[PDB]
């Protein structure tokens, strides 16, 4: 990726946000390793500053896990920006039962701020986009 930049076609490590909303919001260690981001609610959002999308990005999977449906959108520059995309996340048993789900998003090229609104109780480990 550009210089000053993040791919966004490696994992994003969802805890590697530069900016956030949601007084609850923590950062929880995996058992076998890693971080995810958890006491998420409604209306909580993640900012993830200078990620370099290249001549295109066309999906975003990332992993996630929750005890009941919820989405993720992905959206440009701050919680009011374009939405490219909504996540379904569906229940996967267990806040500590991760899953890779993937959404298709407005195809998206260059160096953007993204973002991550959350309407619902979900930890996030990372998030990825491809083309
Ligand atoms: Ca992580």
């Amino acid at each position: 990726p550009v210089g000053g930049t993040r791919s966004a076609f490696s994992n994003i490590q969802a805890e590697d946000y530069d900016s956030s909303y949601g007084p609850n919001l923590q950062i929880f260690s995996l058992p076998g390793g890693g971080s995810a981001i958890g006491y998420i609610e409604n209306g909580y959002s993640t900012t993830y500053k200078n990620i370099d999308f290249g001549d295109g990005a066309t999906s975003v999977t990332a992993r996630v896990a929750t005890q009941n449906a919820t989405t993720i959108q992905v959206r440009l520059g701050s919680p009011s920006g374009t939405l490219l995309g909504t996540i379904y996340v569906g229940s996967t048993g267990s806040f500590d039962t991760y899953r890779d789900v993937s959404a298709t998003i407005s195809n998206t090229a260059g160096v953007k701020d993204i973002v991550l609104v959350f309407s619902g109780p979900v930890n996030v480990d990372w998030f990825v986009f491809s083309k």
